[PDB]
């Protein structure tokens, strides 16, 4: 299947690790040019991305600094001639519960998880409109389902679903598509380290994983990336405003399901 | 992108024309083997599918005949060694409004549009489970949004969304994925024929298409097929229970949206 993304530039925030890095590698392996906006880039990942895409670039960026985003997005467009797509992905679940988190720390969490989806999209939009490209917002099941001790992350993820619908409305006339992917449980190196905090890591994994109908196992980075890159590509040219769940059935299947 | 469907068999009901045929062609272009279950097969379409896949087959079938379905699904599995996927797609919008349609005629509509989704899936399931394959139900925006003068079609399409969720639950343990695609307005030769019946076909098209946010134009068969075949493939290996809308924004974006 020819995704028709050869030499198309995609900026990926938080693209140096985890889901974002999986999207970056697949974008490059399909002929696209990934541009990584992250605070840091592991040297081994820089090496692999360079092997996959000779025009790939890493831009060291503090996504809480709006002026740095404006400067760096413009440098990307100058270097490459334009931008076809943006994947907003930087952020983490910081488990900030309302009952012991101040409003000020909610806002600090939004600085880390929410506001740069807006700033990045604002600055990329003139270029993405010119190329009739794509915006993809990586969100989370938690913005749909809740979780119970993570008010700041849950509301940021839902806000980004709202941006997805709003920007889909705003730019459909421009033939710019705007979609989101809501992963549920995705195995990443960071998740693996978290599981290793537990007295029995395999037991904790199985405790979480048994609630996933399809295979009682976490989604893979590859599975998220496959749907992300297909959705960004022109082969998904009438898909907009969608919140996509490649999640093993986590959101939609009967909560009581078991083996 | 390597979809990893080389030599995998997919049965497509209503696969001789329109959306089903687009799925069949793309399945074959990507290395899969499409098997078409329909009442008839255009000669030119048979020629094109054979050009794409020497093992493609057309089986003439009355999808209201459950025993013929049983016998022909078995024939496919014997011939090819198994079945990886099923696309349930046969049916039409017959615009049967409740106020002037008897319950008997509702049921006759279900014979045309609904019951064979169950029968086909029942008979394919042992084979698809063995191959840890995929079931894809083609439904319609109308099962979600309603329309207003098509009770039989709307309820059949919604019933099939129910089957999608139920079968996803039933066979997740078997690593069988079950999903649906809900197209909105898809340009097909059948749609073009329907439009040509109006005194002003262009204006009728534009009246409908102006309500589609992405481009004020119908979805293409290729757009439906691309999402269908990707979803069927092992690359969507954690996608199940989904009702997918490649639809230009028809279901989800503000109904008031316009280009002003």
């Amino acid at each position: 299947m020819d995704l028709k993304i050869k030499n198309k530039v995609c900026i990926i925030t938080g693209g140096a690790k985890g889901i974002g890095y999986g999207i970056a590698k697949l974008w490059a392996s399909e002929g696209g040019i990934p541009v990584i906006f992250s605070r840091s880039m592991p040297k081994e990942h820089d090496k692999e991305l360079k092997k996959l895409s000779s025009e790939y670039e890493f831009y060291e960026i503090d996504l809480k600094n709006y002026e740095q985003i404006e400067k760096l997005v413009k440098k990307v467009a100058i270097k490459h001639g334009g931008i076809y797509a943006l994947v907003n992905n930087a952020g983490t679940n910081d488990n900030l519960h309302i009952e012991n988190t101040s409003t000020q720390d909610l806002i600090k969490s939004y600085e880390n998880n929410l506001f740069h989806y807006y700033t990045m999209t604002k600055e990329c939009l003139p270029y993405i409109k010119k190329e009739q490209g794509s915006i993809l917002n990586i969100v989370s099941k938690t913005g749909i389902t809740g979780q119970g001790r993570t008010s700041a992350y849950a509301s940021a993820k839902a806000a980004q679903m709202g941006f997805t619908r709003e920007w889909a409305c705003a730019f459909a006339k421009d033939n710019v598509r705007v979609n989101a992917i809501a992963p549920a449980e995705v195995m990443t190196p960071l998740y693996e380290k978290w599981l290793q905090n537990f007295p029995n890591p395999k037991e904790q994994y199985e405790k979480i994983a048994k609630a996933i109908p399809l295979g009682h196992r976490f989604t893979t980075i590859e599975e998220i990336a496959n749907t992300a890159v297909f959705t960004l590509s022109p082969l998904a040219s009438h898909t907009t405003g969608q919140i996509l769940m490649p999640d093993g059935g986590y959101v939609h299947l009967d909560r009581a399901l078991n083996w």
